[PDB]
């Protein structure tokens, strides 16, 4: 069993140290489970996100392997061009080894000039990986690294220490209750059915349901614009002159809690999770359109993760769900 520990910036981003090479050169990448590829700069890019944040250097590793595989990445923020290799990746406490990885070689865009991590390690599942990259979750259980084939997360709130992604192993010191099972809808995405949203008993969006993904990488919930549009209003939020949904801080304590029906099972969310808090109040909602075959796509970021401790299980593909400590 492994044991990740993730740090909390900001409650908008979750991202652990990993080793890679040998010796280990050391990275903050994003836990994702968003994505499937795991990739982090290189001395072969010149980009200026690729200049502020650290960068493998391949001639320094006695295990790398170099191959002449190409890799390129679109997230909903930002983009990464590289080239695969391999190498030993230590990551919460396991050596994986003969892990393929990307080396990036273009870093376009602000965004990750900005962001305190390196780069991305994602776990979600071999199909949606960029030029068929093995995911690193994938390669622990081919290798035996793993005992039990799955990985549960907690991620903390109020900036607290103490988020974790747990390797091979569900801990109940992090949650109360019994885990609620929910079946993967499609498997590429950690994509579930999200049976409806509601509040005060009235349905407010998702009516008749709609696709889900569970997703550690995303800082918000996020739905389709319209729909969330719905949302902010129900909730009192509305643009401001510079662009950002300010809800009242009045309202932490008025409003109700906003409910996902998953699988059957109530969800809710209370003011204090999905109002952001710091004087200033924003929503944590936002919408963000993602089309796919299934449909549109709700993003459960984290925001909701924040409240449910997550268990992402391979071996039976579910999600469990309970309440946090
Ligand atoms: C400044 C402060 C307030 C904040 N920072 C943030 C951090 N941001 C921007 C996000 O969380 N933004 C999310 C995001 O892209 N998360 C990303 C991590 C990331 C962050 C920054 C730069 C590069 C990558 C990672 C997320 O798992 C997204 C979720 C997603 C899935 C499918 C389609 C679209 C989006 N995953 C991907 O984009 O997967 C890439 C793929 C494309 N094809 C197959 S997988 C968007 C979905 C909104 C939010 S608020």
């Amino acid at each position: 069993i492994g044991d990740e520990p993730l740090e909390n910036y900001l409650d908008t981003e979750y991202f652990g140290t990993i080793g890679i090479g040998t010796p280990a050169q050391d990275f903050t990448v994003i836990f994702d489970t968003g994505s499937s590829n795991l990739w982090v700069p290189s001395v072969y890019c010149s980009s200026l996100a690729c200049s502020d944040h650290n960068q493998f250097n391949p001639d320094d590793s006695s295990t790398f392997e170099a191959t002449s595989q190409e890799l390129s990445i679109t997230y909903g923020t930002g983009s990464m061009t590289g080239i695969l290799g391999y190498d030993t990746v230590q990551v919460g406490g396991i050596s994986d080894t003969n892990q393929i990885f990307g080396l990036s070689e273009t870093e376009p865009g602000s965004f990750l000039y900005y962001a305190p991590f390196d780069g991305i390690l994602g776990l979600a599942y071999p199909s949606i990986s960029a030029s068929g990259a093995t995911p690193v979750f994938d390669n622990l259980w081919d290798q035996g690294l793993v005992s039990q084939d799955l990985f549960s997360v907690y991620l903390s709130s109020n900036d607290d220490s103490g988020s974790v992604v747990l390797l091979g192993g569900i801990d109940s010191s992090y949650y109360t209750g019994s885990l609620n099972w929910v079946p993967v809808s499609v498997e590429g995405y950690w994509q579930i059915t999200l049976d409806s949203i509601t509040m005060d008993g009235e349905t407010i969006a998702c009516s008749g349901g709609c696709q889900a993904i569970v997703d550690t990488g995303t800082s918000l919930l996020t739905g389709p614009t319209s729909a969330i549009a719905n949302i902010q209003s129900d909730i009192g939020a509305s643009e401001n002159s510079d662009g950002e949904m300010v809800i009242s801080c009045s309202s932490i304590d008025s409003l109700p809690d906003i409910v996902f029906t998953i699988n059957g099972v109530q969800y809710p969310l209370s003011p204090s999770a999905y109002i952001l808090q710091d004087d200033s109040c924003t929503s944590g909602f936002e919408g963000m359109d993602v089309p796919t075959s299934s449909g549109e796509l709700w993003i459960l970021g984290d925001v909701f993760i924040r409240q449910y401790y997550t268990v992402f299980d391979r071996a039976n593909n579910k999600v469990g769900l309970a309440p946090v400590a």
